[PDB]
RNA sequence: UGUGUCAUU
């Protein structure tokens, strides 16, 4: 800090005024100092005269280099966000110029700011607070090449994309949806810890659910088309995605959401059906298989059940079947528990059995009887395992 | 007996 602002202890003076700091030309020293910025942050929340604001506007968001330096600073980024807020609240003759300048500063450095731990916060605040027409311009400044992948998978920058999706109309970021849906991009992004979160957020915003009822019908049509395009791409690679350590959450989200029912059915038909035994033995895809059992429409559920009970040839020597394999498998056992719980819920009326113009209770009773018969026959081996004890207890609870 | 994300003074 400037010596004029210090005690004989080398400690920032108390009773310092905002105007002293503004007048001094030393603001940049305060704004990057923990104690100095703390003072500024408190001072700018109080009453400010027109000239105090004018000075803050000039010194904090008025020149590109100082704006970037504070925006990328651990302490200064807070002051930048505060001053942007004051600027937006001050409708004097300088308003338009200030906001255009802010848009220009940010746009010109968009990628670098998004990737920065602190400046990404300035971006997010600006996107939700600036006049919408200007916030849309920021979105336009996002890169469209490999740098956009870097942004999507970045620990900081992914939150910028999530903010865009939250507070900007789809038309402005539809290019991101098309970018992500490119086969090679989808692969990279979905297979990333942060990238998969970005894709899930996009899917959520593109869903015609209770949160989108305020869209005009024209906007709904734009959304439906973008969703259809993204789902086509996801469906084209669902085997790869379902089995992946991160992308399996995306497939689960789609399968689990009633508002995505048509896409749920595509996925089940495209990569799960005929692969249930194999996928049930996978660390990540076994969770997807469970969701499919839990949410499939009755006709597909019947096909799935039929596949487990009768879809596979028993081992030529031992006579072990798919059910034997899954019940004792480290991941498969949870799929079998899921099947049983579904059937018990249905028969005990915890799950609605009417669908497709028919009451399918008879089907659930049938599947339940097959499970009960297997569990009975194999009760001794099953009782050796937590999963087996659980199934035995599940059937015991139903009887009661 | 089996997986992630949810990040600044």
């Amino acid at each position: 800090l400037p010596t004029w602002s210090l005690d004989s202890n080398g400690e920032m003076r108390s009773r310092l005024s905002l105007s002293e700091v503004l007048d001094s030309g030393d603001l940049m020293k305060f704004a990057v100092d923990k104690t100095g910025c703390q003072f500024l942050e408190k001072a700018v929340k109080g009453s400010l005269t027109s000239y105090q604001k004018f000075q803050l506007f000039e010194q904090v968001i008025g020149r590109k280099d100082d704006f970037l330096k504070l925006s990328t600073n651990i302490f200064g980024n807070y002051l930048v966000q505060s001053v942007i807020g004051i600027s937006l609240a001050t409708n004097d003759d300088g308003y338009t110029k200030r906001q255009e300048k802010l848009k220009n500063f940010i746009s010109s450095q968009m990628t670098d700011m998004c990737l920065d731990k602190f400046a990404c916060r300035v971006i997010q605040s600006s996107l939700q607070n600036m006049d919408l027409s200007l916030a849309c311009k920021l979105v336009q400044a996002l890169p469209r090449d490999a740098r956009l992948i870097a942004i999507c998978v970045d620990q900081n920058a992914n939150h910028v994309i999530q903010k865009v999706v939250a507070v900007i109309p789809l038309k402005n970021w539809e290019f991101i949806v098309d970018f992500v849906a490119t086969p090679e991009h989808l692969r990279q992004i979905c297979s990333d810890k942060y990238g998969c979160r970005v894709v899930q957020t996009i899917i959520e915003k593109l869903t015609a659910d209770s949160m989108n009822v305020d869209l005009t019908s024209a906007a709904q049509n734009l959304r439906e088309r973008a969703l259809q395009r993204l789902m086509t791409s996801v469906t084209n690679r669902c085997q790869e995605l379902a089995t992946n350590e991160y992308a399996n959450y995306i497939i689960q989200h789609i399968v689990s959401n009633d508002d995505l029912a048509v896409y749920r059915e595509c996925i089940i038909e495209k990569c799960l059906m005929r692969n249930l035994l194999s996928l049930s033995q996978e660390k990540f895809a076994s969770h997807v298989v469970e969701k499919a059992f839990l949410h499939a429409p009755l006709e597909l559920l019947a096909e799935m059940m039929d596949e487990i009970f009768d879809g596979y040839i028993p081992h030529p020597d031992t006579g072990k079947d798919a059910l034997d394999i899954m019940m004792f498998h480290q991941f498969g056992n949870y799929v079998v528990q899921c099947m049983l719980t579904i059937c018990c819920d249905a028969v005990s009326g915890r799950r609605q059995t009417k669908e497709g113009g028919y009451d399918h209770a008879i089907s659930f009773q049938d599947w339940l009887k097959k499970l009960h018969s297997r569990v009975t026959k194999e009760r001794h081996r099953l009782s050796r395992f937590s999963s087996g004890k659980k199934m035995i207890e599940t059937l015991a609870n139903l009887r009661s």
